DNA sequence: GACCACGGCGCC
DNA sequence: AAAGGCGCCGTGGTC
């Protein structure tokens, strides 16, 4: 096949590499190679050879860049065929799949991976010709974002380990109180972590009424939704609900996170997966830092563990109602656009009609209720499902659905146009032309078809919000470098940065402006910003 | 030790 | 606490 030539490769070569494990912050670089111009070059010693590359160009380029950064080398990621394939079709999420589909095989040898990266890029680049909008997304968003993501991953975030270890002991004792009480109420001990055993106790032994069934295997459900509805049926239910919350938080965050501190950085390093979702969102794994608790009292105590470096502060920026602002722009609805242009709070307007009075002081709970209905109607829930899900008579539900769409006729028209076009072309698109293929828009099984319609009109909204955030990160990153600040985390419509204390206020101002002005829409974008020593404080 | 499907549930 | 989009936990089961 390719001609074998000595290391190092010429500039522009495609790289292949093998890691001992998937997480580049934790991986041993086992082998490194490069392919170009009909030649393949294999590195005698991979870590040393890393020093010869100017760019990581090839499949999974960002992963190699993260390892390089870990080793003190400023090796940026460049072209990556994964990103081309993901823009053609976001179900293209793995190198194994992308290779099979576009002209090779993903193996475990660096030379082969290098040669593969080269051929896949050639082929996929050809596919993106004529695709002007996908090309722009590649050049202006995805390719530059991979470098930003590489820096975020390699930087990591600081965690108060001692605090979490002390917290574990406290939660353990509370969990023991709950499980002892549950077993007494049951009349015998069992495995409270087993939903199958819990099912027998609740519905067979205590004879509580089963309310719902599980999706795939049709067992009587013990989900929080069922338990909430049985809260007053028996005192064991509230205890179980509390046990669920504590064990969830303890097993997922409190116990695992302290063990994941990197020995060299003394920080926690997530992976930001760039080709993992059907809508263009990022995902986070190993550990997932996009789902750190924030709602409950114990969740808030966990979030306080994420702290700024000594002498630095966290800066937290959140887009306000990005998805509804995107929907206003996509649909062109005059009335919805007027809402945002006039700084009015849409969920409060709906809370004036329902729960009113008063317009001035609707109160939190009623607004949360109005929000729930606004989005419910939006996702095409029936007057029946809304009336029963939201403890209100059937008539009220219908009235609100008609009002909602009489106020925003173009939102309805936009949803209808998007579904028809998805059916015809087989895909739907974000504002920037990112695509998702949704085949089941024609299924003859109504539950299947209707689930598809929800996916289909969700994608342009969630996906455009993702495009905007990604473009914002791409724009914001060089500015932070210049100011000596760091970008740490993204959580879909939020960013968390770290800045020296003397510069935190300027960083927050600047970041807020870059985010709000990322790509002007028919409505303003609003960003709320907070500064603090820890992630919870930085929003309070 | 690993994988899996599942139910369940943390976040946006 | 908006929940379509995710990733992780333990169970029960397999290999
Ligand atoms: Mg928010
Ligand atoms: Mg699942």
């Amino acid at each position: 096949a390719l001609e074998e030539a000595p290391w190092p490769p010429p500039e522009g070569a495609f790289v292949g590499f093998v890691l001992s494990r998937k997480e580049p912050m934790w991986a041993d670089l086992l082998a490194l190679a490069a392919a170009r111009g009909g030649r393949v070059h294999r590195a005698p010693e991979p870590y040393k050879a890393l020093r010869d590359l100017k760019e990581a160009r090839g499949l999974l380029a960002k992963d190699l860049s993260v390892l390089a950064l870990r080793e003190g080398l400023g090796l940026p990621p460049g072209d990556d065929p994964m990103l081309l394939a993901y823009l053609l079709d976001p179900s293209n999420t793995t190198p194994e799949g992308v290779a099979r589909r576009y002209g090779g095989e993903w193996t475990e040898e660096a030379g082969e991976r290098a040669a593969l990266s080269e051929r896949l890029f050639a082929n996929l680049w050809g596919r993106l010709e004529g695709e002007e909008r996908l090309l722009w997304l590649y050049r202006e968003v995805e390719r530059p974002l991979s470098a930003v993501l590489a820096h975020m991953e390699a930087t990591g975030v600081r965690l108060d380990v001692a605090y979490l270890r002390a917290l574990s002991l406290e939660v353990a004792e509370e969990i023991a109180r709950l499980e002892a009480e549950v077993f007494r109420l049951a009349g015998h001990p069992f495995n409270l972590n087993s939903r199958d055993q819990l099912e027998r106790v609740l519905f067979d032994e205590l004879g509580l009424p089963a309310i719902g069934k599980t999706e795939k295997t049709g067992k009587r459900s013990t989900s929080a939704a069922v338990l909430e509805a049985l809260r007053e049926a028996h005192p064991i239910v509230e205890k179980i609900l509390q046990y669920r919350e504590l064990t969830k938080l303890k097993s997922t965050y409190i116990d695992p996170l302290p063990d994941l501190i990197h020995p060299r950085t003394g920080r926690l390093h997530t992976r930001f997966n760039q080709t993992a979702t059907a809508t263009g969102r990022l995902s986070s794994s190993d550990p997932n830092l996009q789902n750190i608790p924030v709602r409950t009292p114990l969740g808030q105590r966990i979030r306080r563990a994420f702290i700024a470096e000594e002498g630095w502060l966290l800066v937290a920026l959140d887009y306000s109602q990005i998805e509804l602002r995107v929907l206003a722009h996509l649909s062109g609805d005059e009335n919805l656009i007027r809402v945002f242009q006039e700084g009015r709070d849409i969920h409060t307007e709906t809370a004036s009609w329902m729960f009113g009075v008063p317009r001035e002081a609707v109160d939190p709970l009623m607004r949360r209720a109005a929000k729930t209905i606004n989005f419910g109607v939006l996702y095409g829930m029936s007057a029946h499902r809304l009336s029963q899900e939201l403890a209100i008579p059937y008539e009220e539900a219908q009235a609100f659905i008609e009002r909602y769409f009489q106020s925003f006729p173009k939102v309805r028209a936009w949803i209808e146009k998007t579904l028809e076009e998805g059916r015809r072309r087989g895909y739907v698109e974000t504002l920037f032309g990112r695509r998702r293929y949704v085949p089941d828009l024609e299924a003859r099984v109504k539950s299947v078809r209707e689930a598809a319609e929800r996916m289909a009109f969700n994608m342009p909204v969630q996906g455009t919000a993702a495009d905007l955030m990604k473009l914002a990160m791409v724009k914001l990153f060089p500015r932070l470098e210049e100011m000596g600040a760091r970008m740490l985390l993204q959580v879909h419509d939020e960013l968390v940065l770290e800045a020296p204390k003397e510069r935190a206020e300027a960083v927050a101002r600047l970041a807020k402006e870059v985010m709000e002005g990322v790509y002007p829409l028919a409505v303003p974008l609003e960003v709320e910003v907070g500064i603090g020593e820890d992630w919870l404080s930085a929003k309070e």
